[PDB]
This record gives C-alpha cells, structure tokens and sequence, in this order.
C-alpha cells in the first residue's frame, strides 16, 4: 500500500521559521562561513513528501518467520507494568507541544486536575474503543545542518492526552523489552564507550572481520501495516496487566498502523500507512523491526559468524570476510533479501575491513592515548554538524542544547575538548550562568543538566581518561581540521589559547567552577595537573540514562 496519501493541503508551520543562522556578537567567534550553515523549514515538506510517498510490496519467507518466533521466545519472559497517570505525567518535557483540550506540558508535569481528567477520559477511550483512528498533527522538523539542503524531516505525532496514555501503557515495555529480545545487539543499552568496547571487542572475535553500515531509505516510510501489527504481537507476548494489553491493541489499530494527518491550522493532509516518527514506539518498533529483517536477511545472504548491532533504523554488522569478491555477493544477496522485506537501501552497503572507516549512528571507533602512553579506543564523529548546530546556538536559545549533549556523548573526542568545551564555557562565564540547568537530548530522550556537573558526567560515562588523551590519528586530525577549513572555525591554535583563559577564570572562582577548570581543560596547559577522582561522582542518579532509545517518543528524564 501507499505509505502517505495526500489531499493537497501544504504542511504548515506554528510561528515564523529562521532558515538562515541568527548572528550575534558571539558568532564570529566560532565560524566565518555564515552562509554554510541553514535549518530546515516547513517550505521544504513538500519535496520530502515526494521522497517519503511510496507503494511497499513485502515478500516473507522461512528465515524471517524463524527470527520472529525466536524474537516472540524472548519477549515472552518479559513482565512489564502499567505506569499511573501520575508517573506517566513527570516522563512528559516541560517543553512539549500542548493538548488541543485546553491544557499543556506544565499542566502534566504539575498534575493539573484538568490534564489529568482529560489524560484519564483518554485511557477509558483507548480501553472501550478498538477501531477509531486517532488524530495526529503533522509538522516539518527545524533542523540545523551545514550544506553538502536537505528537506524538512516530518514529525506525526497523537495529542498530549494520547502521548501519556502510551507511557501508561507501554513506557515499561519499550525500556525492558529490546534487550530481553535482542541482546548485545540493542544499541540503546551502551554508553560510547560501551559501543566501543562492543564494536572492537566483535571485530576482534572475527578471524578476517567484515563490516558494513546498512542505510535504509526512509525507513519510517518502509515500515508496513503487517510490520506494526508484528511488532504488537511481540509486545502482546509480554506479562502484562489486562488493561495494558487493551491499551497497546487499541494504540496498534488506531494510531500506529496510522491514520489521518492534520496540519496546524486543523486542515486534512491525508492519511498514514506507515511509521509514525512521534509515537513512544517509534524507538522500539523501529529496533525491533531492523534486528527481524537484518537477522532474516543475515540468513538468506549466509553471512559467515554475523555479529549485528542495531539503533532503531540504524545498524551495523561485523561478520567473517569470505574475501573482496564473496563479501560484494554477500552484501548484494543481504540487499536483495533486506529489499524483499521492504527495507530497501538508500546507498548501497559496502564492505569494511577497516574498524575505524565503520560509520554507524554517525559515529566511528578512533584511537588516541592516555596519560600512559597506552592506546585507547573512544567514540567521534564528523563534527560539521555538531559545530554548524554550536553556531544556531550561539547566537540563539533552543529547547534542547546539541552543544551540551555533545559535549557530554563526544567528550574524549579533540573537538567537544578544544572547541566546545571552550566556547560555551566562555559564554557561561560571561553570562554568570555556569550554575543554570539545561536541557539536552541523548538517544531520543530529554535530560536537564548543570553545566558544573559535566566533570562528573564524563568521569562516570569515560572514565578520567577523557581528561588525559592526546596524540590523535591523522584520520581524525584530518577530518576535524578540513571540517574547520570549510566551515571558516579558527585554527585549533587559537582555541587553546582560547583555553587557557577559559580554564584560568574558572579556576580563580573555586567550588565547581574550578573543578571545570582542572579536568575539562588540563589539555590546554603545558605543565598539566594529576587528576584523580572527583569524590562527587558517585552520587548522581545516571540510572535510566543509557537503558532504552526514546525517539519522538516524547520523553524527560
Ligand atoms: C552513539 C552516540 C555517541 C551517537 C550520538 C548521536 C549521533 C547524536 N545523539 C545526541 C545529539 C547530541 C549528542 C547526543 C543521539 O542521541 C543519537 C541518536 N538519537 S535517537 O533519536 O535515539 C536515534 C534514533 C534512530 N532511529 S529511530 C528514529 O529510533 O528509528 C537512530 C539513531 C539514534 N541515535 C545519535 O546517533
């Protein structure tokens, strides 16, 4: 079936959209290059509808069904709980849109008598009927990039009321159930560094490994009626409380199979066939949906010791290398099965046999040193767009930080160190507003953080090394130095002296600030500090942090 179809209305925006990065006085500072940078808008959702819109044919055979019964296994020792409106209330961001039923995110969060009554009529809807579509807002995504323009992603996503009654009834499940089924494959479960130590670990137990990224194109739009309905078979294997298994079969045939889209001005847009990209499951679904066609599809193309790892639509496999011209038959057969299934590639798979040439969720494994002189493998990325988002930043104040969340998920790396680190440091400093709490997104889900806890954040997730490596590859230096070049970033020169001054004014203020200034910047002086652990550590609850994945599944930690 088609996976959209249009009535013609356009997709509409709530309040004017920037496209062009705001300049302030801080900007320049960071990049030159003001015309590479732009965010998505509304006036693009057309060309994204073009590309989303499409018949999907699916064709399942033996291997499939034989993953799925395995997968089904799992889940079926799975005994997950119903939250209560109460806590399904404070999982809602304090930012999120508000209900069409006269209340908003605050009123959720501060339990409001009326967002809870209206939230409670919600559940006994869901609970009595079975059949109703159920609306959903369509919008297009303000996104930062730097240009290589991409079209606006679209977001669909239920009414407030709605997206509680999905935690209610299945927050538990989508946190517990992807590693019960999938295992060391569930990519949400690992830190950076764990998904390192996971990557080079599973390269390591290859004698001749082979690894290849398999981009699917679009796979929201990929995922089919039967694929959902697969899906809430496997959630339905869980021990579940009577009125959640109600809630979940209710949610399946009237919100995630799909339904009617409506823009912002309450206008029809046409309906969805497909996966909704605002729905708590979209995370889940989409995880356990890539793990059943690639497990399938590992099959059919017999891939030799496969090792997969998988993030929502995002995966990864390391397997044994039957040399150059088996591995392209392979990859090929992989492809045509994966195609088979409807996930059929965006750029075609190609075969690795380089560790670090790897790229999945943006990232790949690097190698630098410690303090000892002994070689330690982290986590990095292209930085253009963690840096072309820094620049929207900088001159503007966004709900969710990308700077910070960077700063915390690439902390080991040479750029979240020289660059980031610096920069935003100095603009707290300035400010006075080091002790201000603010609000990132790490693998989907909201997270409120102080600034002066970030020592702590990263001893705990990278351990005191992060503070300690140097000696880079040339790859990398490389990479990071051409990204500065195109994006007009002042030579990595300037940012240590840059540090130099950023660490000195936070130590000359003590307490955290100073803290900051020891382990964040210890890099930046020639005549470095010992760094030992910081006795404040152990005390943050970072429990919930690196459990599940949480896209457009509207979530706050
Ligand atoms: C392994 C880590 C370091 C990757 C970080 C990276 C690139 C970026 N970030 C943050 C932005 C600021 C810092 C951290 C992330 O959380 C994600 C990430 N976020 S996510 O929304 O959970 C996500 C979703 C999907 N696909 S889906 C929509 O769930 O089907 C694939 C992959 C992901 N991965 C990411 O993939």
């Amino acid at each position: 079936s088609m996976s959209y179809t249009w009535t013609g209305a356009l997709i509409t925006p709530c309040a004017a959209e920037e496209s062009k990065l705001p300049i302030n006085a801080l900007s320049n500072s960071l990049l030159r290059h003001h015309n590479m940078v732009y965010a998505t808008t509304s006036r693009s959702a057309g060309l994204r509808q073009k590309k989303v819109t499409f018949d999907r044919l699916q064709v399942l055979d033996d291997h499939y069904r034989d993953v799925l019964k395995e997968m089904k296994a799992k889940a079926s020792t799975v005994k997950a709980k119903l939250l209560s409106v109460e806590e399904a209330c404070k999982l809602t961001p304090p930012h999120s849109a508000k209900s069409k039923f006269g209340y908003g995110a605050k009123d959720v969060r501060n339990l409001s008598s009326k967002a809870v009554n209206h939230i409670h009529s919600v559940w006994k809807d869901l609970l009595e009927d079975t059949v109703t579509p159920i609306d959903t807002t369509i919008m297009a995504k303000n996104e930062v990039f730097c240009v290589q323009r991409k079209p606006a992603r679209l977001i669909v996503f239920p009414d407030l009321g709605v997206r509680v009654c999905e935690k209610m009834a299945l927050y538990d499940v989508v946190s517990t159930l992807p590693q019960v089924v999938m295992g060391s494959s569930y990519g949400f479960q690992y830190s950076p560094g764990q998904r390192v130590e996971f990557l080079v670990n599973t390269w390591k137990s290859k004698k001749n490994p082979m690894g290849f990224s398999y981009d699917t194109r679009c796979f929201d739009s990929t995922v089919t009626e039967n694929d959902i309905r697969v899906e809430e078979s496997i959630y339905q294997c869980c021990d579940l409380a009577p009125e959640a298994r109600q809630a979940i079969k209710s949610l399946t045939e009237r919100l995630y199979i799909g339904g009617p889209l409506t823009n912002s001005k309450g206008q029809n847009c046409g309906y969805r066939r497909c996966r909704a990209s605002g729905v708590l499951t979209t995370s889940c679904g989409n995880t356990l949906t890539c793990y059943l066609k690639a497990s399938a599809a590992c099959r059919a193309a017999k891939l030799q010791d496969c090792t997969m790892l998988v993030n929502g639509d995002d995966l990864v496999v390391i397997c044994e290398s039957a040399g150059t011209q088996e591995d392209a038959a392979s990859l090929r057969v992989f492809t045509e099965a994966m195609t088979r299934y409807s996930a059929p590639p965006g750029d075609p798979p190609q075969p690795e046999y380089d560790l670090e040439l790897i790229t999945s969720c943006s990232s790949n494994v690097s190698v630098a040193h410690d303090a000892s002189g002994k070689r330690v493998y982290y986590l990095t990325r292209d930085p253009t767009t963690p840096l072309a988002r820094a620049a929207w930043e900088t001159a503007r104040h966004t709900p969710v930080n990308s700077w910070l969340g960077n700063i915390i998920m690439y902390a080991p790396t040479l750029w979240a160190r020289m660059i980031l680190m610096t920069h935003f440091f100095s603009i707290l400093l300035a400010q006075e507003q080091l002790e201000k709490a603010l609000d990132c997104q790490i693998y989907g889900a909201c997270y409120s953080i102080e600034p002066l806890d970030l020592p702590q954040i990263i001893e705990r997730l990278h351990g005191l090394s992060a503070f300690s490596l140097h000696s880079y590859s040339p790859g990398e230096i490389n990479r990071v130095a051409s990204c500065l070049r195109k994006l007009g970033v002042p030579p990595l020169r300037v940012w240590r002296h840059r540090a130099r001054s950023v660490r000195a004014r936070l130590l000359s203020q003590g307490g955290r600030a100073a803290t900051c200034g020891k382990y964040l910047f210890n890099w930046a002086v020639k005549t470095k500090l010992k760094l030992t652990p910081i006795p404040a550590a152990s005390q943050l609850d970072l429990s919930g942090w690196f459990v599940a994945g949480y896209s457009g599944g509207d979530i706050y930690h």
